[PDB]
């Protein structure tokens, strides 16, 4: 067993080892549009020859508090062959591509995880949370509060307005944590993926505003079920009125849409207990490769005035943290840690998606002093919600 | 139809309405433990005679951020007769409770509600978040951090330690906001559904710890699910303690818990995903009686500095509000309005369970200032999470 | 293997067998109120002694077309031992009770059967249809045409009103073919099985009306689900009263009853779609013992002109018939018959469930004359529509 | 919002508005085929531009009581974007269709209803019952009376057998009420549908027989199960070879049928409760467009005598209506009117499948004489069952 970059040799062998690891895996034409965001040197395999384990990293671009872009290393195309189990092969990976990461000058790293046990002990920490709402439309009225009582929406094929929603996504990326840049080889995936399939997907529609636009399909086994694969909205208005439009698809009993703890729709209703809470998981993962980067780099909560304290990361630095007029300076101390966490706790508050004062009950952040837990909770917590942009 | 204080006499008719309207209706000589709560002139019946209308309120302590306690109204034992529908029954007994509640000096109001379309338009807005966990409890594994790896924790019979888990509950209650007094008849009433019932429930075991305790049962058509029908826990040592001896349920597959969103549970596991949200619901419901003597009898979060603004509430007055060291002045006045809502939002965001943020994107909440909602969110906030007492 | 009239000392065999052969056996206290209306001599038991086989009849009055009422033997209570299958011993008993039955004078004997395959060959017709209507109530809406839009429904105690139900009943049984007489004990055995029973029926309660009354309860499993036991109603008005005071019940999503295909509900709401057939089955069975007493005895319908005709009965006689002013007149003949059929088929014909056209397309009905089969059709048709009044 | 006949540059937009209102679009070729049916000025769309209402109706012949063919239109294809849902959409396309019905001089309209609350206030009102049958064939025994105890019958490919199958359907549809022409353009879709689809349904075969024919699948998911799409056969003899064949399909547990209320199948059989009604729904809408047109071409009911009569229709007219000798004579008068009823009752009526007695006991249809009630009822009664004929 040898670990390397792999050749153009190697690809065939990946994709079967993706073929037979990955039940979602499109097949190679897909992964190949996918393999333009990975750099040279962002992919590892391990021979013994035949592929036994590989992983890689895409280049991305993810909106943190403050409307700040990081650069992001987005892991992915992660597997070990079945035959190569418990040989330290993901151990032995993961430590590569971390290295060429760190190195390379990328001050976080994301993944989207197949299991919750996996990636914590890797430094990783579950930062956006998928809600699925699933409205049962039949009984839904908008409260007389609710904007929006013609219609500025437009039922369209998604193919035939490529320009509308790439620039709608462009300004829904920016201004809300978690956002992603869609680079075109991924509206070129989404726009395939939007045509049905005989014994697969029924055909997606669109509904579009001038801020915001819904890509839903019907469910292939359930009838009466509109699944909505993405909602961007710019605006409360834009929401609403997507919302208003995707109650009024009449033939259906059911709309469910993946989205985050603070959607506002079950407060558009007379009865928000009509928008059901049916599924709940971790989405998007954060490992902080550098900690004084990653820290200075977001804004935090302007309520919370100026402290400093002291931040250790298991393994990660020690550092001087102060905190004033939404910005953070974070310098080297060997001064008395007054808080510690893992790195992968870390991950978890970085987008405001985890209380402080929720990780300390936990014992997964350490303080002796509760008033500066109160104010790490308050300076960490975003004024947009964090949302999950697109899995990778 | 006349609407009156009912005699002794009228009791029978309520019960024979009550038996009718509720499935989970234990009986008379339960309802009548209830009745202890009830105050002279509590309780409405409409009679046509015989009784086709009823409404009650019970003399409730709740806790409020700050550990303040409120004497609070509870709505309960609501009814109209099948055959007496839309004849305005539930708005003319609503009308007159509340008249009674706000004459007696109640600054609050409180329900649990059967259904989420009713209640809003009488000025309740929901202010708990129950949030079901369900534990697969043959994969969890305690992470390296979490506490309290003798143990602390006693397999008991609830009805043998009664006086203990009294004392647990008065320390949980008074530094929870969401806690009620639990007085003895509801102690009473708790111990004897702890017995097991021919054809019924399965009989209720307790883990206790000097700092917690926790009532649980094993389900009665899944015998590998343990209901843990109430964990009280007043140290972070405590709650963990008490959910490694649930997680030693070695006959069990799954442990479920109605709990609150922001419970540490999942993050006490190596692998967080395994605490799975199966269920979400609004708990208790808030009515505002009184705006002023409710907004200055919380507290609100130091870490937001001093602030003034003007708040109307729908029907309910006008206010100068400024809030400052954790406390709030509300006076009357006619200065323009920055912010506007109705009652039942204002219940919504009393205890921290709703961001004003999320109710001002559904346009419940208005302003012009986006300074304003970041400050009522970070004040309106909650350092102790929300949580739910027990149902009444 | 002997055949005889029971004496005291057999009735312990029979309760086992009874027990053994019925899951719905509700002991021996209530088989001994059935047993008051069972004649001396109305009973068979075949011994090997231990008991291996029974049958009996209960004395009945049945309502047919014209509001005629005939005494009914109603056959009930007929067991084979698992052990003496294939033995003859249901032909054996069958044969027995229909000497006696036919000796004792009665026209017609009836049943409900377990199975539709075993009572043909012994002469007994499917003469009612039961149909099961499940309505989903959040979205029932009364037509604007419906009756009714104070109550003159009241919600009572089954237990407290048992005078006004056996007058309601008495009513309705004699104005409705398939109507029975409810004889006292009969009342007692159902106002027992209101009563809720632990780990069995939850409680039942009544709705009321001066001219009709529906019995009720929540199903024990699906506690959203309230199934009517029984709706007599003796006008249109009380009819739809009860109806709209079960769409009141604003706890439940779905009423579900064991009505007849001519009930008006459907007709009542704005979609007829919403009162779905879930179920449908036979109800009654007829075995005609006297041809002509039974012909005789019925009204026909006076649209259809006078006719003759000559109907032989499959090993029951053949008879000159004449049908005019809603009477007939049923004589010996040795005249070429122009209508054959089994016995069984006249059983079917005689309440007007099912179209002789319909049976004569099977050919369980031959003829060559298709005017005589459209006179046959029109003349057994029943203006007032054949219900099953309960199950013995 | 204007509302048009659409050009050919609207079907675009009309296709767009189609696939995203019926799951069962099969596509624009398939609808092109449909579109043949339908006249100059048979659609409306209305614009906003693009499409976001569409109507249209289509040139059909339906079978009535007396073998009488009316020409008829067939409303279809009707859908309202689901952003302009409550604009009044529905109504102004049906109130301009049923002009130029009205004025192209046909007597009834037709369609197959979505939801049942909808068509009742345009004047539509069930005339058809589907109920769909599944008969357990492993049980299933011909009676000794049933017919065709060498077989009749071929097991044969649809597509080879066309002209029999078109000459077959020819005899059926003219001697049916419910019956429809089909035109060669639906002989080309139906032919087309049998054929197998990839992830899609399996191949149909066919049941020949030289008076009948049975069209049948294996379902999808279900391998034990057989659905019949439609059976037509002309003699009771060609109905029960067809029923022996397919209960001679030996690898199946169960068949299903979509059949009619009168289907004789369950007579067939030793245990008529095999043939299971498992669902039951409205099948053909009709509306009367011309109320003495429509009266006076159905053949009425022999057996009834001569009578006269005084209807008046809801805001559709006053007749005397003189029925005898099985022809109805239907006249202008300002005469006090017996019989009242809305329009969409009397297109319940027409075909037989509803009694007048039922609809008058929900108060659908008023009148002070009851021995008028039973005239009309046995008047209006059909000699043939009112059939299905093919969804449009
Ligand atoms: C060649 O590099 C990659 C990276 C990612 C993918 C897929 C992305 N999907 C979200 C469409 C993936 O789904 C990632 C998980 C493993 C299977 C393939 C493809 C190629
Ligand atoms: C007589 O007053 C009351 C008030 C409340 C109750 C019950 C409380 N449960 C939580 C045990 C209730 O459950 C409240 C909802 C309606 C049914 C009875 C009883 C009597
Ligand atoms: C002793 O005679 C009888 C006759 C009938 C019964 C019961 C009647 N039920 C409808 C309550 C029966 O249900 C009939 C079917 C067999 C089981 C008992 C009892 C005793
Ligand atoms: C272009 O005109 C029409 C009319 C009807 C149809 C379809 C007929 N099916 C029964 C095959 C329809 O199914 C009707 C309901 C809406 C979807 C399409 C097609 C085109």
């Amino acid at each position: 067993v040898t670990l390397c970059s792999p050749t153009e040799d190697d690809w065939p062998g990946m994709f079967l080892l993706a073929a037979a690891s990955f039940t979602d895996f499109i097949g190679p034409e897909s992964a190949t549009a996918w393999r333009t965001l990975v750099p040279t040197d962002g992919a590892v395999v391990v021979r013994d020859s035949e592929v036994v384990g590989m992983a890689l990293y895409m280049d991305l671009r993810l909106t943190v508090p403050g409307e700040v872009v990081l650069p992001t290393a987005g892991l992915s195309f992660v597997a070990v062959a079945p035959t190569h189990r418990r040989r330290g092969l993901l151990r032995a990976m993961c430590a590569e591509l971390h290295r060429r990461i760190a190195d390379s000058g990328y001050p976080v790293a994301a993944l989207h995880a197949s299991e919750g046990g996996i990636y914590g002990r890797f430094g990783y920490g579950p930062a956006t949370t998928l809600h699925e709402l699933t409205v049962d439309r039949r009984f839904a009225r908008f409260h007389a509060d609710a904007p929006g009582g013609g219609s500025s929406v437009r039922l369209v094929r998604p193919t035939e307005h490529r320009g509308e929603f790439e620039a709608i996504y462009e300004r829904w990326r920016q201004q809300v944590p978690g956002g992603l840049l869609r680079p075109q080889v991924l509206w070129d995936e989404l726009l395939a993926e939007a045509k049905a399939a005989p014994g697969g997907d029924r055909e997606s529609f669109a509904l579009l505003h001038p801020d915001g636009y819904a890509l839903y399909r019907v469910d292939r086994t359930d009838l009466k079920l509109a699944r909505v694969s993405e909602l961007r909205a710019v605006t409360a208005d834009a929401h609403c009125a997507l919302w208003r439009a995707l109650i009024g698809l009449d033939s259906m009993e059911r709309i469910s849409i993946i989205t985050h703890p603070q959607d506002p729709l079950p407060h558009l209703l007379t009865d928000t207990r009509l928008a059901r809470t049916t599924w709940r998981q971790d989405g998007l993962w954060l490992r902080i490769m550098n900690v004084p980067a990653a820290l200075e780099a977001r804004g935090y909560a302007h309520e919370v005035g100026e402290f400093s304290t002291v931040l250790e990361v298991s393994d990660g630095g020690r550092f001087a943290l102060k905190i004033g007029d939404g910005r953070a300076r974070c310098t080297p101390t060997d001064a008395a840690a007054e808080i510690e966490m893992d790195r992968d706790v870390l991950g978890s508050l970085y987008l405001g998606a985890h209380r402080a004062s929720t990780l300390a009950a936990a014992n997964r952040l350490r303080t002796k002093d509760s008033q500066l837990l109160r104010r790490l909770d308050a300076a960490f917590a975003s004024d947009v919600p964090v949302q999950t942009a697109f899995e990778f």
